[PDB]
């Protein structure tokens, strides 16, 4: 991921089939001639898409040019959370299924996995970050405190940002409850709040494993509902 000062990010296409699939996901949703109401609403929850991009001197080198969801913040606090009961897609080999389940065998039970976070601490005017091994070390017993950490700025828990997050996830959940045409594996919600105070973003990102479907994405629903339940209990702290 490359950050550009024009308020965008450039995401390098992953090797095939993943990179091509994500490109085609964005091309589908943001198709200029799209009048599918489900896809038009979905746009609200994704980064704005500016199309494929390459360097003028390197057509081989493929990126997606996307809205940088953090751009409008002064001290953005960011968390990436993978959503769903399965982080492997319908065409995964046994090996890949085993890889992905062994990254976090609790995915079926919890329905989400924190991939990382960067949190602004007001007293020190500095950031603390957690990596992939943080959220993968979270159990049912520790998931609530694990998530809460994102919203604590070194002296108070930001219940405003927790409540806003629930409210935004709720709209995404509603989108999911009214579509049966796409199922999302290994996708994420990107959470941003202002660390320095009410602006909050929750956007869907990372679409290398989105597939057409004829069913509700029950894994994705389960994950969102559980994530909301956790966030709700944090409001009682
Ligand atoms: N549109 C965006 N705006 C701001 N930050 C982003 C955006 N897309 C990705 N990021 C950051 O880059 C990270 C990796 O992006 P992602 O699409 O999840 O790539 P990967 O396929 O490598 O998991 C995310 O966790 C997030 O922190
Ligand atoms: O973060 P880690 O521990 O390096 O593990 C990676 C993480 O689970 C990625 O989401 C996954 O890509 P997908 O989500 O696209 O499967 C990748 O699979 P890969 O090794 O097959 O690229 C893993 O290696
Ligand atoms: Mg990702
Ligand atoms: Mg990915």
């Amino acid at each position: 991921i490359l950050q550009h000062p024009d308020g965008t990010v450039l995401k390098q296409l992953q090797p095939p089939p993943r990179g091509p699939r994500e490109l085609e996901f964005y091309n589908m949703v943001y198709a200029a001639d799209c009048f599918d109401g489900v896809l038009l609403e979905l746009r609200k929850y994704l980064p704005k898409y500016y199309g494929i991009w390459s360097p003028p001197t390197a057509p081989n080198d493929l990126y997606l040019k996307l809205e940088d969801v953090t751009h409008k913040f002064n001290k953005p606090c960011i968390m990436d959370v993978k959503i769903g009961q399965k982080s492997y897609d319908p065409f995964a080999s046994s090996e890949k299924i085993q890889q992905q389940v062994s990254k976090y065998p609790l995915m079926e039970e919890i329905g989400f996995l924190v991939l990382g976070m960067r949190v602004y601490h007001v007293h020190s005017d500095s950031y603390e970050t957690e990596n992939q091994h943080y959220g993968r070390s979270l159990t049912k017993e520790t998931i609530k405190d694990g998530v809460s950490r994102f919203f604590h700025n070194g002296y108070c828990l930001r219940k405003d940002a927790v409540a806003a997050s629930i409210q935004k996830i709720e709209k995404i959940l509603q989108w999911f409850e009214n579509q049966k045409q796409l199922n999302f594996y290994a996708s994420s919600l990107l959470f941003v709040y202002e660390g320095s105070g009410g602006e909050v973003e929750v956007r869907m990102i990372d679409f290398a494993h989105v597939f057409p479907s004829n069913t509700i994405d029950e894994g994705y629903v389960y994950g969102l509902k559980h994530l909301i339940s956790v966030l709700r209990s944090i409001l009682d702290n």
